[PDB]
């Protein structure tokens, strides 16, 4: 459904980001992968996109925690793609600790990437989409953008802001043919959560995978993880014309996390 | 995208219901419509379905406001298709008036259909899906299942109820291959809506299309109606394996209505 | 605080409702209580209520599930008070049980009491509060009016309904000097809940005071029961002048229940 | 009554913060105000707080936008009041502008003061309350912490961030005797707002009162601004025992803003 569209995905050299660039390409969209890692992989990964889906893939490095760098990013990203229809702010970092102790430097880091990066990101993007008369800004928030969890102050503060920011963007460009929504995922066994499948498994020491099928049991009623492909799928739906009038809202995939 | 699957939509003889079945059929699925009207209009709609999408289309009458009648409906609808994977409880009605002047028979009439029917249609269908190991319950609430408007008590109550019933249904069958979600549409220009557009037309004694754009410019920030066709597309998505972990939540297609 | 103010509280011969009336009286209001029980016990509460707080207290039996009786109730209750400034629709019932197995009668009754009863009582009251230019309609919903939970479909539904209905009331009478909010309590150790604690203690075969701690843990993080006197104090406050602008919202007292 | 207890209110030299401190004092609590302004107007309000409520009112200058400054502030404040029982993080600023034109400097300033400040404030304040076993943290978010309005990206994002932070604060200190809640008020006629009123006045060609009516008209059903005094009443209620079990939730006084 997305043939001929130009999309950009932040933090997409791995995890949920990569799975998304994956599905958008499959939908027939040219994509601008972004993130960190061994140049080799990133290339094998970008290279592999044009192979599976027959679209054009481009890689641009950018530490999206820096406002200007981020803004200069999308601009170059757009230059490479020769346009900019779909922007998906996905890059993000997680840190655990009770407030009174949360490192001050970590707090600023999460806010700067998990939230601020979304704003500047959008800022630069909008003029282009506005000019065109069509656009899909897809912010990747999380359950923790609607509800809260212990010792994740910074992460929850950030995501809650992302969701809120999403609304503003939606209303501000209402009817313009442009939409902004925020996918709010649950438990996705990636490195960001694998660090918590082993942390919760050292305070009990019990099986490393028992601390997982347990990790879920406490938050996700489905007792099953949410696969990145599925998220990429949701990003594809948001980009369809079926969603022309779905703006400023949140789309949750959390095995029933928010239902209770 | 749904080849083989069997679907059912209450109140699908016209309006949003009909559009729902149409996209489910278009996606390759046998559907069972239902509703009121001139058998002539119903038969053409039922047949146009088998003709345009090359699938089996069954018609079943039932005054879903009747308990055993609706529960019976479900089973008889399961024999018609020879199984039952998707259920779209979309039947519903309306009445405008201030709380202290809302006929008690209207209050009832609404709660019976708009809320109770979803309950009876579910309980009847659940045992079936539970045995198949797969299932989809799509309840068509509204924006009035999240926020409220004047002189629509009954309707706002039942929707707020369908949303909460949706939540419960999702939790009781988590990880069983069955998901339950609520589509909370915004203004869709149907007859149920055309009735209020005309009431505004006369109240302010203004144009009929001038009274339309007004109804929008009050709740729908996009100033654009939500096409039934899109809602049928959002229903198709809730059926895709992409939404296997999307359960017990609402899917707002409202042009910004709940963003503010 | 409320010296002189004339209040009414459905289902107050016991538990939460009795508390709601107790703080109301304690705050200087004349109160009308109602509900089932032994005419002896009922007289005692009404009795104590009078001489302990120095205000008039009346009783009025009426089965609130009877739409017609309940309306005659407020008018009747209004006559004894010679006014009606505050209305608290508190009465309600529970019934644990899956969906495919929820007795249609158990659903009908909870819907008739927990939801419909609120509507009628409000319709029968608004008129009075409207003419005087001051009113307080305090609805007792529940966290389950905000989020769902297994085997409690009828309850969770009706509760969402109340929150939704509450909003409509507030909007229809906004500015008139009448406010409408919904108190949403967490676990309150009352007969209604003890009954569930006695089931968990039965199912798991553990100590009763233990099952109580286990009940709390699951949904209520504070691990401390919400107290009646508390919900009472909250109801009082909603009647203060600070609340004057607080209308059509939910006041949640659940020890974190809905925060996660 | 809060006699004995000690309280702190950021940004209280005027506006909502000032009315907040006046109510806690009237309740009998010794308070510490903070903010900017003319040392005479500051020292004036400070005096009235003692000469009118018979309590101790200390003053402390500090640019809450600075992480360390706010962390020492609560430090000195505690040492000043000889303790810290109630923290009211109120300090905040606004700036209207559409995402694409919203000043980067203007953004980071709003985030540092409308979100981060709440963080550090809470970070230094907790240790004290934790050791005491009792505490109250009152965050002054806004209706824009639940919903969104155009051209307020920074502000909306920050508020949600707060409503978000509020939850983690509560959860983390759940059952400890310390609660965290957020007051999300609607339009409160203050400078911050008179500025938005004078923008609609000179940008539409009409009275400064013609615009006010509109300001409310659009978002506030009650068509009446919320009074800074009422907010204080809320804050007082939150510090009461009636609210011992009310934690991690928002307390909205918007006049129906969020009900629709
Ligand atoms: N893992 C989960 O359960 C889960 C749940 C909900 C939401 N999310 C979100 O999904 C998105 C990706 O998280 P993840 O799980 O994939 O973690 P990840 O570790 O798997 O991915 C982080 C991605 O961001 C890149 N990144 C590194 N530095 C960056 C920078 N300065 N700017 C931008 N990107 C940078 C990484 O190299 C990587 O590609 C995030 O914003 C996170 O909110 C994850
Ligand atoms: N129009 C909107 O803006 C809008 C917005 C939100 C939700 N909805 C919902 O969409 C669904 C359809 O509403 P609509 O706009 O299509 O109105 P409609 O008038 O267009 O459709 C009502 C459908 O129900 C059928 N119906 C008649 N009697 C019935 C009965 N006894 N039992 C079951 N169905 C019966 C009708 O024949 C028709 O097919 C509803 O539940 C309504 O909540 C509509
Ligand atoms: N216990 C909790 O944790 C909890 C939590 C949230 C909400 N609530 C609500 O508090 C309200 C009171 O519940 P409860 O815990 O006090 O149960 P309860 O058993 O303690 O009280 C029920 C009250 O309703 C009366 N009642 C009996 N038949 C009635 C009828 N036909 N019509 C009206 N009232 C009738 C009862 O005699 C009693 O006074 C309810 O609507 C329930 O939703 C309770
Ligand atoms: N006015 C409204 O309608 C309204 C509505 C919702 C929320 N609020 C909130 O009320 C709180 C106060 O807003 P306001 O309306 O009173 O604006 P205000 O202009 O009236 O008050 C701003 C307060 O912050 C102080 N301030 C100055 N520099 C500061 C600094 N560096 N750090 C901290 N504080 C500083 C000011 O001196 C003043 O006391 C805010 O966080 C704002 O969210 C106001
Ligand atoms: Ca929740
Ligand atoms: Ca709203
Ligand atoms: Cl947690
Ligand atoms: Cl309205
Ligand atoms: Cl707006």
């Amino acid at each position: 459904m997305l043939k001929g569209k130009k999309a950009v995905v932040t933090g997409s050299t791995s995890g949920i980001g990569l799975a998304m660039a994956t599905e958008l390409a499959k939908a027939g969209a040219d994509v601008v992968i972004n993130g960190f890692g061994q140049p080799e992989d990133i290339e094998r990964e970008r290279s592999t996109l044009e192979s599976k889906f027959g679209v054009k893939a481009y890689y641009l490095n950018a530490d999206l925690s820096d406002a200007q760098a981020t803004r200069d990013f999308i601009a170059k990203a757009a230059e490479a793609l020769g346009g900019l229809d779909i922007l998906v702010n996905n890059a993000g970092i997680q840190h655990t600790a009770p407030i009174e102790e949360f490192p001050v430097d970590k707090w600023n880091a999460i806010i700067a990437l998990n939230l601020s990066a979304v704003f500047h990101g959008t800022a630069a993007a909008l003029p282009i989409m506005q000019k065109q008369g069509w656009g899909r800004i897809i912010n990747i928030a999380s359950a923790h953008g609607l509800v809260a969890s212990v010792n994740k102050s910074a992460y929850v503060a950030a995501k809650h802001g992302v969701v809120g920011l999403t609304k503003v963007t939606a209303l501000e460009n209402a009817g313009k043919g442009i939409t902004c929504n925020a996918i709010c995922p649950g438990w996705v066994r990636t490195p960001l959560v694998e660090k918590q499948i082993e942390a919760i498994s050292q305070q009990k020491g019990i099986d490393i995978e028992a601390a997982a099928r347990e990790l879920l049991a406490e938050k996700q009623p489905s007792l099953q993880f949410v696969t990145p492909e599925q998220l990429g799928g949701a990003a594809v739906f948001l980009s369809s014309a079926a969603a022309d009038q779905m703006t400023g809202t949140t789309l949750s995939l959390d095995g029933g996390w928010t239902a209770r």
